[PDB]
Parts: C-alpha cells; sequence; structure tokens
C-alpha cells in the first residue's frame, strides 16, 4: 500500500453472526470524491462491536466491524476541504453535515445522515470500498476500523492535534466522550448530587468521571462483577453496590441509600430490565434517568406511565449528544491539556491479529478496554 | 354559620364505583389543630373526578370527590396566620410544606406530603372530617370540594385577589394551570416550534395556550371529536386532526406534516397508546413529550428503548410543575391583568346537585368545562 489506486491490506471480517473474526486479505478501493481513506494505527473494543457478532445490533453482514478508532490519512477525494493527508484524524460513527434541521438545531447531535437507525451497510452512495475474495464486504455504520485501511466519507472524519497519543486518544471516537457527555450534556449532573451508574465498564467509568467533574457529591456504581468496583472507586466512584449481594430488589436499596432516589442515574449496559430499574431508583418529582446503552433489537420494556407522571425526565443519547465534527477535535486539546485521563480505562493493548482474545476479555469477563494496535 | 363546632350540609357522595353521586346530607366537623373550613362558591368537573368513578383512579371509598374549586373561609384552626376567616381560597390537591425535598428543591412540584401517589382517605392527622350517615366519609386529595363545606389542611389551601371571580378562577386549581404549566414550565415550549397536542378538551386547551404564549407558530391538536376543533383555534391551534380520517397511523400523518416530526408533543388524554404515539411523534433526536394525562390503574405500556436512545426526552408532571402555595396566588393575579383567558374553556355553569349532569356532559362531548355554582 499507499497510493491513489486499490490498496491490498489486512482486516477482520465477520462472515457470520456468532463466529469469531477471520483476519484476511481485502482490497480497499481508492476514495470517491469527498471521501478520505485513512491508514489505521489503533482501535477500541466497544460492546456495540460485539452486539454485532451476536446480532443484538443488526447491520448487513458480511462486514468489517469496528468504529472507535484513530489513524492517519493518505488519500482524500474531490473537493475535500476539512482534512489534508499525513493528518491524524479520528473516524465518526455518528456524522455531521449542514442542513438537516438536526445538524442545525442547538440541541441535536444525531445527524439525519447516519446509518445507525436502519442500516444499509455501505458507503454514503450505497456502495462498498471493501472487496474480499471477490465479494464486497460491508462497512459498519460508516467507519469500519478493523481493517488496516478504511474509506470513510468527509462528513464523518474529525481532525485532531498532530502530537496526539492515538494509542490513547482513540477512546474519544466513542468510549470516553459518550459516557462523559452523558453525565455533563444529556443529563447535566447538578453541582453536588447523587448519581447512580449501572454498569461499570469502559463507557460507564467516563459517565462516573463526568459526574465527578459535574460536582456530584455522591456517586454509586452497580455492577454484578465486584471485580469492577476498584477501577471505579479509583475514577471517583464513592459507593459501589452489587445487586447480587442483596435479598430485596435493587431499586429499593438504591432508593434507601439516597432514600427518595438519586438525582441522576444512568444505564450503560443496555438491558430492558435495568433500563427501567434505573428509572425506578431516582426521584418521582425531579429524577432525571438517562440511557446510554443499546438493547437487544426490537425489544419492548414493560413500564408504568405513572413512573414518569410525578416528574421524571427520561432521555437517551448516542454519543454524549456531542455534535460529532466540532466536538471530537475540541475534546482532544483537553486531554492533551490534562482535562481528563484516558489511562485508568485501558486494561490491555493487544496486537491487531489477536483481536479475537480482545473480545474474549471484554465478554469473557473482566478487563475493560483493550486497544488493538495495527 | 355560626362556626365553632360541626355542621351539616349537602354533599355529593360516591358510595360505589360505577354509580352516580348522591347528594346526601353530610355532617362536616370543625377545623382541627391547624386546618381551615371553607364554604364553597364554585367547582369544575375535571376528568380525574370521573376516574374515581370508573375504577381507574383509586382512592378509597366511600368519598366526596372534587379538587377544582374556589371559596371563602369560615373557620380557621390553631397555629395559623396563612388564611383568616372570610377570605377567598383555592383548595390545592398537590400540597406544599416547605418541609420536604421536593418542596425545598427549586424544581420539585410533587411535595411528598400528598394522597395521589398512595391515596389514603386522608387527613394528614390520619382522620375522619366527614360522616355521611353514622359512617365516616373519606376525603379526595387534601380537599373534597363536592360538598357545600369542606375542611382542608392549611398546607393544601391558598389566599387569593380579594376582588377575584370564584366562578372564573376555580379553574386555576387544575384545568388551566396544568394545561399551561405543562407547556411553559415542564416542556419549556420554545418559540418558532411546532407542538402537537393530544386531547382537545379541559386541560389540553390550556396547553394549546402556553404553546401560544411560550411563543410558537404551529400547534396541531389531535382529537376524535371533530366538534372539539374550534375552541382549539379560538384559543391557539392552526391545524386540527382526526386519527379516523386516516388509513395510515396518526403517528405518520403527523410526522410528515412537521415532516421530520414535531418538536414538542403533549398528551392530555390518559390513553396508554396515545402516550406512545406521541413519544414517537416528536424529533427522534431532540423532541420533548410531556405526559399530562392520568392512565388506567396499574396497567403498563410497551415501547422499545430506541425511541428514547435517539434523543427524544420523555418527561411527565402533575399540576403543571407549578409549586402549590406560590403560584395559584400570582396566577389568579395574572387573570386580573387580563394576562390570559378562562372562558373559551367553560361551556356550562350548572348549579350543584345538577352535577350528575355535568359529568353526563363530559362523557358525551357537549361539555368542556361545566362549572358547578353552589
Ligand atoms: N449511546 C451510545 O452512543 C453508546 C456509545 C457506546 C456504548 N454504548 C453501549 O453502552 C454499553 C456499554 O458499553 P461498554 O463498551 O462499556 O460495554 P461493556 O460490556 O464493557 O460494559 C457492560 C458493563 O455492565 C455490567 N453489567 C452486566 N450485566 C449487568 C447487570 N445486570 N447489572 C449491572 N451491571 C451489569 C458489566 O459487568 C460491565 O461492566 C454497551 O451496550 C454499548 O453498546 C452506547
Ligand atoms: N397530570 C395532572 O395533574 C392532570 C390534571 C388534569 C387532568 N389530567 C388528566 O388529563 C386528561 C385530560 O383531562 P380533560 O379534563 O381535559 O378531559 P376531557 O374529557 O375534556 O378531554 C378528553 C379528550 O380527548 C379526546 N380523546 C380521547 N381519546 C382520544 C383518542 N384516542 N384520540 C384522540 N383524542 C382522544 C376526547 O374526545 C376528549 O375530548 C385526563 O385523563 C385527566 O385525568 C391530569
Ligand atoms: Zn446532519
Ligand atoms: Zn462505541
Ligand atoms: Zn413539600
Ligand atoms: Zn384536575
Amino acid at each position: 500500500s499507499t497510493a491513489g489506486k486499490v490498496i491490498k491490506c489486512k482486516a477482520a471480517v465477520l462472515w457470520e453472526e456468532k463466529k469469531p473474526f477471520s483476519i484476511e486479505e481485502v482490497e480497499v478501493a481508492p476514495p470517491k470524491a469527498h471521501e478520505v481513506r485513512i491508514k489505521m494505527v489503533a482501535t477500541g473494543i466497544c460492546r456495540s462491536d460485539d452486539h454485532v457478532v451476536s446480532g443484538t445490533l443488526v447491520t448487513p453482514l458480511p462486514v468489517i466491524a469496528g468504529h472507535e478508532a484513530a489513524g492517519i490519512v493518505e488519500s482524500i477525494g474531490e473537493g475535500v476541504t476539512t482534512v489534508r493527508p499525513g493528518d491524524k484524524v479520528i473516524p465518526l460513527f455518528t456524522p455531521q453535515c449542514g442542513k438537516c434541521r438536526v445538524c442545525k438545531h442547538p440541541e441535536g447531535n444525531f445527524c439525519l445522515k447516519n446509518d445507525l437507525s436502519m442500516p444499509r451497510g455501505t458507503m454514503q452512495d450505497g456502495t462498498s470500498r471493501f472487496t474480499c475474495r471477490g465479494k464486497p464486504i460491508h462497512h459498519f455504520l460508516g467507519t469500519s476500523t478493523f481493517s488496516q485501511y478504511t474509506v470513510v466519507d468527509e462528513i464523518s472524519v474529525a481532525k485532531i492535534d498532530a502530537a496526539s497519543p492515538l494509542e490513547k486518544v482513540c477512546l474519544i471516537g466513542c468510549g470516553f466522550s459518550t459516557g462523559y457527555g452523558s453525565a455533563v450534556k444529556v443529563a447535566k449532573v447538578t453541582q453536588g448530587s447523587t448519581c447512580a451508574v449501572f454498569g461499570l465498564g469502559g463507557v460507564g467509568l467516563s459517565v462516573i468521571m463526568g459526574c465527578k467533574a459535574a460536582g456530584a457529591a455522591r456517586i454509586i456504581g452497580v455492577d454484578i462483577n465486584k471485580d469492577k468496583f476498584a477501577k471505579a472507586k479509583e475514577v471517583g466512584a464513592t459507593e459501589c453496590v452489587n445487586p447480587q449481594d442483596y435479598k430485596k430488589p435493587i431499586q429499593e436499596v438504591l432508593t434507601e441509600m439516597s432514600n427518595g432516589g438519586v438525582d441522576f442515574s444512568f444505564e450503560v449496559i443496555g438491558r430492558l430490565d435495568t433500563m427501567v430499574t434505573a428509572l425506578s431508583c431516582c426521584q418521582e418529582a425531579y429524577g432525571v434517568s438517562v440511557i446510554v446503552g443499546v438493547p437487544p433489537d426490537s425489544q419492548n420494556l414493560s413500564m408504568n406511565p405513572m413512573l414518569l407522571l410525578s416528574g421524571r425526565t427520561w432521555k437517551g443519547a448516542i454519543f454524549g449528544g456531542f455534535k460529532s465534527k466540532d466536538s471530537v477535535p475540541k475534546l482532544v486539546a483537553d486531554f492533551m491539556a490534562k482535562k481528563f485521563a484516558l489511562d485508568p480505562l485501558i486494561t490491555h493493548v493487544l496486537p491487531f491479529e489477536k483481536i479475537n482474545e480482545g473480545f474474549d476479555l471484554l465478554r469473557s469477563g473482566e478487563s475493560i478496554r483493550t486497544i488493538l494496535t495495527f
């Protein structure tokens, strides 16, 4: 590789729902006007990457999954204004643009032009940029960063520093700034409150380290893996609760702690049952429960409209409700400026091709955010 | 009146779920250690007064219903200097205390010294204050305004304009406040927006007013009573709609109209399926649905956590987010300035006794607000 024409690199194609990844030879076509193929350096193993091997998150397979990654640019397209090559850029699973009333609303985020609410499984014109044996393989959302190269459009490529830790700063293309932005944007943790965070994972530590900046005098953590409680207390997690150690329902306990309920509560697992237990555990009259997580598809939660009627605002968010192409660059100069710490999350840093133990740590248990290097 | 100890009067009791109100003579005792006794001037028939009757709003029985009323004091108890005898007052159904959380909280409206979350038959003391026969009759909210005289609790009551129409302002006890309180305080309707309004009657008419004052351009109101479609323009609306004129779900009709979806979708019906159809009806990524309406008993509803994940916020509220003892005073006071209208809401002033007719005027469609003079 490198070029103007077809690069013949390596990738990790899913060919089938519930099987490991086949590291392979695929051939990434040179970009198409307003696209920007990017030479991948580092990637992150999110869950929403694993929801795809189970099929809890449904996208057209066969596909080069991956979406939370950093890398450097080589080739750009026609009329491309935003990033020039040799550029460190970080790919955007939720794009930005300019027109669609959501891109033009003070409080939007979720660009009409996504591929998350009902997936085509391709580029922005309907075609691939990934051909394996002879069969084009599907891109995911609009990043596919488990290749050695990828070709993203222009509206979903953010351009950061140039002295930036991409073995670090790749947790901003998702991981951190969705759990961060939830707590400080979407929920808006009031200075001095009681926060309960269900799920103490990658995204759920950033949400507790968003509350802790928001002021938050208290912050509890609920995980059924007491093993997670440390990286947690260590992040600014005051009281950790394991629902398994308890006889009575957990909303109660959670609600007997802060009795009345916690000002704010966040669900970062994505279970229809916890997605409600988190709503029940806050305050009738002014309890703001937000859901970050991603449930098993077309699945319905059985809730009581009365839960909401006393005065609880229920929200949701993809990303941190962070306007993608002017919030990801801005959010790096900060890390670089010791605004936060990306290190306490990261538990491993594996070579790409072992990307199958990578998933198997995450899911096969405790060991929170690995970073496969390319 | 000769006020010092017990009285007898006419009350509209509801001995049984499903049967009309019997205007029995009822003997109402003196205000105790803190309360105030009131003789009623007027009352409106709010649907919630109808719910107790169906079996969908379960407070204990037998009970004097009613909660939307203005009157003047008679008696007044001990440890008091809030409202003195011969002083207009509006009974309140969601009290205050200034004691509790929600009350001390700048944004809490659900006091937590109330009887709608866990109806009791009341009286903070835990007691009687009504006996129709030799049988004690129950209180509806800290109120029961369907009797000639009732004796509330000083925590749930309020002194007002002195030179104030208790025949125009008994509607500031619910109907109008909640309608308008839910659009201007709990939705924080915006200017330029398009709010859709489900249910074009009592309260849903006041919501079509904040929506007009909050300062917006399109207020689309949806009812199954084409007949209800003009007050709705008089008082605000532009477009009016009927789900029965349609081969397509009303969700959609309404989602192209604002195509992209509405901005601020309200529901003031009490329909568990209308609660969702409106969830869905606002912008996937920045729409706010305020559940106004009071649902069936402990009947739950279904939806998938992705209507919320995309960005819509789903709040709810009682009264209209309006604290209790600080508003009805200043609200009424706004009326006097002819700062808002209270008549396009009122269609029938019927004398009490003639109550089992105003109810019979609801259930039909001939009535919006049938005020019950005394
Ligand atoms: N809204 C968005 O844009 C967005 C962004 C990123 C991730 N997500 C989703 O949020 C979730 C969190 O992502 P992640 O990478 O940190 O996942 P993860 O698997 O590493 O985290 C899941 C965590 O929840 C815990 N957990 C499991 N069952 C639990 C239960 N019953 N009660 C409490 N805790 C329980 C696990 O022990 C673990 O700590 C995923 O489902 C992901 O898909 C959404
Ligand atoms: N949250 C609170 O504190 C509060 C305060 C007051 C009233 N409420 C509740 O709000 C609701 C509205 O009360 P109201 O006094 O205005 O009642 P109302 O009878 O005057 O209003 C109901 C209206 O909605 C219309 N409607 C019903 N089903 C419909 C459907 N499927 N599709 C379209 N339109 C439909 C009906 O024709 C009727 O005109 C009730 O359930 C009441 O109990 C709640
Ligand atoms: Zn856009
Ligand atoms: Zn992710
Ligand atoms: Zn209170
Ligand atoms: Zn009412």
